[PDB]
């Protein structure tokens, strides 16, 4: 599998740090560190990947989620990262994210960016 | 906060059902089974809430992920929810989703589907 | 085709208004008027929908878009809605949007808002 | 404006071709060309773009469609972008994009694409 492969450091194209550990059941566990927005510090991530891929050359399927709160702020936001590591020499995290905000019932419509994350080792 | 009130069973507009756990420290832990695709019996969930949310009337957000991996089958696949849960006498939680299959990196242009999915208690 | 089905008035559940012509090449025109945001009055709206639908009960694919310039108001943002006309005695248009703001390039991760509308005729 | 910036010939990391007239009033208009999917030759395109972008530096949001039918192949699906113009001596388009195929109801969950795509002029 690829769990050593995961596990370790990586950094999106926006200076964020992402630090986790993959466990041989499936389980990602780390912390986020955000080079943007209402945040500061390191945040609590949970996930999942997919611990037995296809062995086609497809990536493997995983995704992970931040509620923007630590002992330092609260954005009152999550954001989830859905995505596909692809191993090999320049190994990357291929990530699509949702940040959804809390919102009251008017506001709802817009409480939901989207965007996009490239994870690299280096 | 919204402990008592995120943890429990809920149903999504398919018929699936997310059974959850809310941690007094932001974690979501449990189960999802689902109605639709290439999946049977229950998943791994996990996933984080905003523990402390605003007090103006506002959602409280969170995410999850499943990877669409268990005892029974391997979709080489991963969904991640982002949404936030409204309380009240008929309370949701209303979410964005983003599905990600490991593809190899000729198709990766097609590995993601997005759509949205509304839970309630009932 | 569905050109008889799709041309006419829409609305959504936020009670903005859709107003649409479905000419016999695929194209869409018309305008919208949104009950939320920064919008004020008609903008204008082109898009494109399948002409030649599969006959299998699929719906039929249709996107258009709208620039939130009008001789009222600029919020400097267009709304892309991709969706599926579904034709019957309660006919629908299901949508996923995209809506992005001009931003500066530090603030383009933040630049776009999703969501999704269900259009009726009523 | 940036009439003149965005009207010509754009290729995406794909390989595929964007080919657009922005008219004086906000409208986008020309043929697309992908390199990838069950797609062939050229489609039409139609869309719009803030014709009055701020001046702080920030991008000009945008939107086009594309129904996949044309005279060759009907893919039963329709894609749209939204985004923002980047003018510059290295200009872009940077887009996310919602691709929506035609789907029975049972489907419908099933019907949506999203990912991203960055235009050069190179
Ligand atoms: O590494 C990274 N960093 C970024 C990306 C994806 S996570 C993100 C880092 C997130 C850090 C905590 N939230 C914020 O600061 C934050 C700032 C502004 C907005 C939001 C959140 C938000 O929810 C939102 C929702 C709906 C409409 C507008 C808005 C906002 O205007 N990758
Ligand atoms: O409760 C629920 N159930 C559903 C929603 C969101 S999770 C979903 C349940 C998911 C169950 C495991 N995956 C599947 O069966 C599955 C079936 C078909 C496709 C995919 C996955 C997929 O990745 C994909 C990616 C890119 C292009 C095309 C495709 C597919 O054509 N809410
Ligand atoms: O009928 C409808 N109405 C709505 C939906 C989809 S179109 C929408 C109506 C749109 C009317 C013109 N824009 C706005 O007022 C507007 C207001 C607030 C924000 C934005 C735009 C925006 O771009 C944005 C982008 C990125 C981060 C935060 C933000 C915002 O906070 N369906
Ligand atoms: O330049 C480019 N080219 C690409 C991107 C975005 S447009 C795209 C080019 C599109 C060309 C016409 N459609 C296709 O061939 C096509 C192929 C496979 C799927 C779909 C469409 C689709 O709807 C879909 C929807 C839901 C679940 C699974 C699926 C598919 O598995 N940028």
């Amino acid at each position: 599998r690829d769990q050593a492969g995961i596990t370790g450091t990586w950094y999106n194209q926006l200076g964020s740090t992402f630090i986790v550990t993959a466990g041989a059941d499936g389980a990602l566990t780390g912390t986020y560190e955000s080079a943007v927005g209402n945040a500061e510090s390191r945040y609590v991530l949970t996930g999942r990947y997919d611990s037995a891929p296809a062995t086609d050359g497809s990536g493997t399927a995983l995704g992970w989620t931040v509620a923007w709160k630590n002992n330092y702020r609260n954005a009152h936001s999550a954001t989830t990262w859905s995505g596909q590591y692809v191993g090999g020499a320049e190994a990357r995290i291929n990530t699509q994210w949702l940040l959804t905000s809390g919102t009251t019932e008017a506001n709802a419509w817009k409480s939901t960016l989207v965007g996009h994350d490239t994870f690299t080792k280096v």
